[PDB]
């Protein structure tokens, strides 16, 4: 396909702002419709899986319009993604060999588990991904992933409109038939709103709850909650002088610590792009994904940039999230002028690990615009108690969220997403077969799961959060106990049968395994134990031992229930084939490579000889995965069989769930 600049050639055109320019590419055109079937308040990312799912569910039934305020696709945080998300990329047809083009590869997590009585003492739990021929994890630009998202909604159908905003004063939603009249202006200025009839008002205005706030108030959990902070740095190509034993850029590392812990996540960066010509950009991939262009005869993500006429960097995304019964000085101004900086560096120089590590990267002003060189954002978990009503419902942030800890925000938030998709389809319908009272009590009952998963789902990742935090006070609990217990209940098992069918079915048992009993009962345990103890001290070593004794009891019984078959040993690198911690363990699959000439990390895998990030070839060796335990030809070739395609949709095959085997 030979790349077009339509969109770069429109906006010069016609002078064309921002908003203009992204909302000339939608189906119904520019101007908003007189009616819907459904509006979406809010093209975050969960607006936009929302919308994608909904359509590519069911094809050609509902009218879709999203309904965003920001001009074009905005700053976000949230930017680690796992194989869920990929898979369901892959799903609506966008595979590794594209997403890579845009986003940094991300194989597995890290977390290394600073000592603060002993400053320098550290110790390490590492995982790895998937080899490339299996699938990959994302770090995502999120004002990236929302431009394309919206480009594939509009390009199925779905109507975004950026620069518009719901009026939440003035819009009515009821529950009878197209009861609601949504209100979208271009702002609290604006003489000329327009109203848009429609069915079903979906409030996906995040951590905001623009909607659902008028119907219950904000809840919180009870004990401490989590501020955070946090800035974006340089990417350095030699990784070589950080100062944690065999570190990886293309891991979302964690540095932890009693107080809290660290992100790390490596992603490029587009900012300083015009927006029209990302458009060109980004359609021209997906015009690529649509002809299935070889990964090696697909331009590289630097030779894009300068195809299309953007800006391109790597840099690196680091950000405390720490207890909110910290005890700080008073007087902080020797570490900065805002907050937000004092904060973060007035953290970084208590342990020395962190400033030893932070020596390696470069700060840089202002990436996303004036005043956002540093970021704080307090008391981050809350929790929405009305998520549907007659008319409505909401999804994503809006149902509520705990902390960035294993990214349950946007992937198993998209659990909300893609079942509300789904549910949309016989919602609509409902109200337009029956006579009102009865649609909306059967839209009502219809909706009593959903109510309800939401209901327990953010208690239980609040529970899930608690857990590995009080954990993080150990080098001995964080690594062995919360850690091993989260990747043990929550890997994905069975991932590679989900389609797009039973998707959301799949994604509301994940949950990241926090609703698995034994996960459960030790978290109850460690939680009931650690808490008693003032966060200035630290935890007793009896308390360590007898905790350590207790997780590795229970979980020799629910390791040996489990009938999912798995090497281990080759996954998480201090652990044996039945989970059991090995003191000097080091062996582990390899997966990845970093690029000689831009220090981008690649994935291995025959077929792709060169850089997906600058174009340079490595030599026609590596690319060869090492698995450690070996693999033979047959099972390496079993492997990556099961991973190609997605299963066809069976209407008589049960899901098989992502968490372990029960007992007998
Ligand atoms: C410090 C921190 C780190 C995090 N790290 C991670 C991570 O590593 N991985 C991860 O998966 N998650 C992470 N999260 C969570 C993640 O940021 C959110 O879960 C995710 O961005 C939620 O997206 P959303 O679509 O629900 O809402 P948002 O992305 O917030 O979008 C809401 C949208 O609604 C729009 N809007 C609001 N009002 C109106 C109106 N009246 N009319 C029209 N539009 C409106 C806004 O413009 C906005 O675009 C993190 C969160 C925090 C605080
Ligand atoms: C399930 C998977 C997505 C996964 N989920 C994790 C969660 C936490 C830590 C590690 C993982 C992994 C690594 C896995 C293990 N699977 C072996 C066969 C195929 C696959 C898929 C992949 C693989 O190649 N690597
Ligand atoms: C298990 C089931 C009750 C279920 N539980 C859900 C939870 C959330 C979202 C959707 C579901 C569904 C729909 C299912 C999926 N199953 C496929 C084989 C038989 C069955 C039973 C039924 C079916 O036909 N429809
Ligand atoms: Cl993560
Ligand atoms: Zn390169």
């Amino acid at each position: 396909p030979t790349p077009k600049y339509t969109f770069t050639e429109r906006a010069a055109a016609g002078n064309l702002s921002d908003a203009e320019i992204l909302n000339s590419n939608n189906p119904t055109g520019s101007e908003l419709p007189d009616e819907s079937d459904v509006v979406v308040g809010g093209a975050g990312i969960h607006g936009l899986i929302y919308a994608l799912h909904a359509s590519k569910y069911k094809p050609n039934n509902l009218k879709i319009s999203v309904i965003e305020k920001n001009t074009r696709p905005g700053y976000k945080i949230g930017e680690s993604t796992l194989p869920i998300f990929y898979t369901w990329c892959k799903l609506h047809g966008i595979s590794a060999a594209y997403l890579l083009r845009l986003f940094g590869l991300k194989d597995g997590l890290s977390f290394y588990f600073l000592d603060r009585e002993n400053q320098g003492q550290y110790t390490d739990f590492s995982s790895v991904g998937a080899p490339g021929l299996v699938l990959a994890s994302l770090q995502i630009e999120r004002p990236m992933s929302e431009l394309l998202f919206t480009i594939l909604a509009q390009r199925n159908g779905v109507n975004v409109y950026h620069g518009r905003e719901v009026d939440f004063k003035s819009t009515v939603v009821q529950g009878g038939g197209q009861g609601n009249k949504i209100a979208v202006s271009r702002g609290k200025y604006d003489s000329t709103p327009k109203t848009i009839d429609s069915a079903l008002f979906v409030d996906a205005t995040g951590r905001f709850r623009q909607f659902c706030s008028k119907k219950a108030p904000r809840h919180r959990f009870d004990g401490w909650n989590c501020n955070a902070f946090w800035g974006y740095f340089t990417a350095p190509k030699d990784e070589s002088k950080i100062p944690f034993d065999l570190y990886e850029g293309d891991h979302t590392n964690h540095l932890c610590f009693p107080e809290g812990w660290v992100w790390v996540i490596r992603l490029p960066s587009w900012e300083g792009s015009p927006i029209a010509n990302l458009m060109d950009m980004v359609t021209y991939i997906l015009e690529c994904a649509d002809a299935g262009v070889p990964g090696d005869e697909l331009p590289s993500s630097e030779e894009l940039a300068r195809m299309f006429g953007l800006k391109f960097q790597w840099v690196t995304s680091i950000g405390f999230a720490v207890r909110n019964d910290v005890k700080y000085p008073e007087d902080l101004s020797a570490y900065g002028t805002r907050e937000a900086e004092q904060k973060f560096n007035y953290f970084v120089q208590k342990y020395e690990l962190l400033q030893q590590f932070m020596s390696n990267f470069e700060l840089i002003e202002n990436l996303y615009g004036p005043g956002t060189t540093w970021f704080i954002r307090k008391t981050l978990a809350y929790q929405s108690p009305v998520v549907s009503g007659p008319g409505w419902l909401a999804i994503g942030d809006a149902c509520g969220f705990t902390n960035p800890l294993y990214s349950p925000g946007i992937n198993v938030g998209m659990s909300t997403s893609t079942w509300a998709a789904q549910l949309s389809h016989p919602i609509v319908e409902i109200g337009k077969s029956a006579p009102a009272d009865a649609a909306e009590s059967s839209i009502r009952k219809l909706l009593v799961p959903y109510d309800d998963y939401c209901k327990s789902l953010v208690p239980a990742l609040e529970q899930m959060n608690r857990f590995n935090y009080v954990c993080y006070r150990d080098t001995r609990l964080g690594p062995q106990v919360a850690c091993l217990w989260q990747f043990f209940a929550g890997i994905e098992r069975y991932l590679s049968d989900v389609n797009i069918e039973t998707f959301a079915h799949y994604a509301i048992k994940w949950v990241w395994g926090a609703m698995v009993p034994e996960y459960q009962q030790v978290a109850q345990k460690c939680i009931e134990h650690i808490e008693t103890v003032p966060l200035d001290e630290r935890l007793p070593d009896a308390m360590v031992d007898e905790l350590l004794a207790f997780s590795n009891r229970i979980k020799s019984a629910a390791v040996a229930a489990d009938d999912f078959s798995l090497r281990w040993d080759a996954i998480l690198r201090s652990f044996d084939r039945s989970l059991n911690f090995v003191e000097g363990k080091t062996s582990r699959d390899i997966y990845t490579r970093q690029c000689s000439g831009c220090g981008a990390w690649l994935q291995l895998r025959p077929d792709w000889k060169k850089c997906h990030s600058c174009g340079l070839l490595g030599t026609e060796p590596q690319t060869a995965v090492t698995f450690d335990p070996p693999l033979t030809a047959e099972e390496e070739a079993l492997l990556y069989a099961a991973w190609n395609t997605a299963p066809k949709y069976d209407p008589s095959k049960e899901l098989k769930l992502p968490t372990p085997t029960r007992p007998a």
